[PDB]
C-alpha cells in the first residue's frame, strides 16, 4: 500500500527540519543539535543540512507554520537529500496541515523520520502514500550525553542502513526517560539508567499479523475527522502502535481515546495492538486496567496485546516503519518486523 | 435542516432514560429520581414514566448498552411519550452507537432533553434530522434539593411549553455547582449560591446570527471521525457552544480541541461561538487565554465569542435547541434566540 524508501548509506545528505517545537535553533539549546549533529556524522557516515528556517528559533517557528511547511517541501524536493529527521517534537504541528503539497511528498520518496507530535508529519506522508518512520529525533536520541545508546544505534543501523529483513525486535536490556536539561554545562554527564523487564502480553493467545500503523496516541486525536485522517482500508488488519507522551496523560483519557477506535471501528479491524513504555512508567499499572476494560466493553478480549515495548518516550527505542508486516506471538511475548524499512 | 417537535402541555407523558450512568434506580440514590419526578408533576403538570430498563442500577446499566439503546428506541417508538429527559450523564453512552435505529428516530419527532455526557445521545437525534435539547436532567435539575430554581423554570417554559419566539437569555442572577451527596438525609439542605457576573465579550464587534451546534467540549471528542458526527452542512453558518465538565479538562486540553476545530475547517465557518461557565469556575481564566491564542494562530480574531453562559455543568440553565438561529449582540454583550424551540 506504501511506497518503500532506499536505503542510507555513508556519504548521503540529511536534511534536519523543526515541523513542531523550534528549539533547536535558541541559543541555549543549539549546542545540543550541534552534538546530535555530530553522532549523525561520525557513528553513520552521513552529511547533515538545515532547512533555511529550521533553526531560526522557536519564537519564529511557533509564529510560522507556513515556512515550517516549506522547510519539509524544500527537503523532499532537493534530490540530494536522502533522508530527513526531525530535531523533536511539540504540540502544534497540525497547524501545517493547509500549507502541505503532498504530492511534492509522493514524488519525491524519501525516509522521513521522528517520533511524538511528529505523529502529525508521519500522516502527511502516509497521506502521499509514502512509509514513513517512527523513531529517534534529532534533540532527544541522536544528541544522547557522552554516547548513543548502542540498541538505538543497532535499530538506526537496522532499520535505514541494511536492505535485509528486520525480524525480531529484543527488548532493550536498560532504558531511561530522566530529566537532564538541555543546558551545555551537562553535556558531560550521563543518564541514570534502569533495568528494562522486556515485553509483556496483556490478552490473546494466537499469533497474529499485520501492517503497521498508530503513533503517539494524545497527537493522533489531533488529526481525528480531519483530512489528514487515514482512510479506513488503511486500518484493516493493521497492528496498531499506541505510546503516551512526557505529558503523563491520565488513564482515564486512555480509556476514552480507545472506546473513539472501537466507535470507529477501529479495534473491531485490528489484528494486534502494542503499546510503547509510558514515560517514567508513570501509569504503568493503570494504564493496563484500562486497556483491558475497553477491550472487554466490546468483546475484543482475544486480540493479542503487547506491551511495556521500547519505541515511545523513553530511551533507547527501535524504529517502526508505518505499514510493514509486522509479527506479534503470544506463545512467545515476542514482537517482530517481517520485512525491510528501506528498499 | 433540522425538525422541530411538538410542544409540551399539561396532561402529556415523559419518559426518563438512563443512557449514560445508570445510577438512578440504585437504591440509596431511587429517592433523589422520585423527587425529580415530583417536581415534572406538579410544575410542569406532567406524566412521568420510566423506560423498561432505565431504573435497573448502575451496573447492570453499564453492562447492558444495547439495553440502553433500546430503552430510548422504546420511548421513541411509543406515540404516548411527548417528551424524553435523560436522568442524568456520564461517560460511556458512544457505547449505544452500534445498536442505534435511526429510523425510528425520524419517523417519531419529539422533545428529547440532557446535557453532558447526553450529548452522545443529541449526536443520535441530530443525525436522524430532529432537533434536541441541550438542557435541564431529572437527577441534577428537576431534583434540585427543596426547591427548583426559578430561572430553569423559565426556561424550560419559555422553550418547551410555548410556541413563541425564546428571544433574549438573559443570564441568572446566581450559580452554583456545590457538591451535595445525593442521600435522602440532605434532602432538606439547600445548596450555596454564589454570585454571578453575566456575560463576557472575549472578542468581536460586530453583530451575527447562526444556528447552534455543539455541546460538552469533552463528549463531543468521543464522536469525532465517527459516523456519529455531523455531516459538513450543518456546521456552516452556526453558532458553536462548548460547555467543559466537572472533571475540569485542563487548558492545554481545549487548546488541542479547539486547534482540531480549526484543522477540520469548523471555526473558519462559524459566525460566532458561546461558552458556559466551567464547574466551579475552575479554570475561567485560563480557558479565556487558550481560546483567544487559538484565534490567533488562525486569524480568527474578529469572530464574535461570548463567555459565561449559564449553560453547562452548573445550575441553573437556560436550554439551546439545536439547529435553532441564535444571535450575538456584540454591543449590548447578550445573547437571544431568534425562533421557537417547539412546535
Amino acid at each position: 500500500m506504501l511506497i518503500k524508501p532506499k536505503r542510507l548509506q555513508a556519504g548521503d545528505i540529511v536534511a534536519t527540519v523543526s515541523p513542531s517545537w523550534g528549539g533547536a535553533g535558541d541559543s541555549e539549546i543549539r549546542w545540543r543539535y550541534e552534538q546530535g549533529v555530530k553522532r549523525l556524522e561520525e557513528v553513520f557516515g552521513l552529511t547533515v543540512v538545515p532547512m533555511p528556517n529550521s533553526l531560526k528559533g522557536s519564537e519564529f517557528i511557533y509564529n510560522n507554520p507556513q515556512a515550517r511547511a516549506e522547510d519539509l517541501m524544500t527537503a523532499f524536493q532537493d534530490t540530494r537529500v536522502k533522508a530527513i529527521i526531525a530535531n523533536i517534537g511539540g504540540q502544534d504541528s497540525i497547524r501545517l496541515l493547509p500549507y502541505i503539497d503532498f504530492n511534492a511528498i509522493r514524488e519525491n520518496p524519501k525516509i522521513f523520520m521522528g517520533y511524538a507530535d511528529v505523529t502529525i508529519s508521519h500522516l502527511f506522508c502516509h497521506k502521499a502514500g509514502l512509509s514513513s518512520f517512527y523513531g529517534p529525533a534529532i534533540l532527544t536520541d541522536f544528541a544522547e550525553n557522552v554516547e548513543m545508546d548502542p540498541y538505538t544505534v543497532e535499530m538506526v543501523n537496522r532499520t535505514l542502513f541494511s536492505n535485509e529483513m528486520i525480524g525480531e525486535i529484543q527488548p532493550a536490556p536498560e532504558w531511561t526517560s530522566e530529566r537532564l536539561e538541555w543546558i551545555e554545562i551537562n553535556k558531560d554527564t550521563r543518564r541514570t539508567m534502569q533495568q528494562n523487564n522486556g515485553y509483556e502480553l496483556l490478552q490473546g493467545s494466537t499469533t497474529v499479523q499485520g501492517r503497521l500503523i498508530g503513533g503517539c496516541i494524545e497527537v493522533l486525536e489531533f488529526a481525528k475527522g480531519t483530512e489528514l485522517w487515514p482512510e479506513k482500508k488503511h486500518w484493516e488488519d493493521s497492528i496498531l502502535f499506541f505510546e503516551t507522551s512526557e505529558d503523563h496523560p491520565e488513564p482515564s483519557y486512555i480509556k476514552y481515546w480507545l472506546r473513539n477506535y472501537a466507535a470507529q471501528g477501529i479495534l473491531q479491524k485490528a489484528k494486534g495492538i502494542i503499546f510503547g513504555k509510558p514515560k517514567d512508567e508513570m501509569y504503568y499499572e493503570e494504564y493496563k486496567h484500562e486497556i483491558l476494560q475497553v477491550m472487554k466493553e466490546h468483546n475484543l478480549e482475544d486480540l493479542p496485546i503487547l506491551y511495556n515495548l521500547n519505541f515511545g518516550h523513553t530511551e533507547p527505542k527501535f524504529i517502526l516503519p508505518y505499514g510493514s508486516m509486522a509479527e506479534i506471538d503470544c506463545e512467545n511475548g515476542s514482537f517482530s518486523i517481517l520485512e525491510s524499512g528501506v528498499e
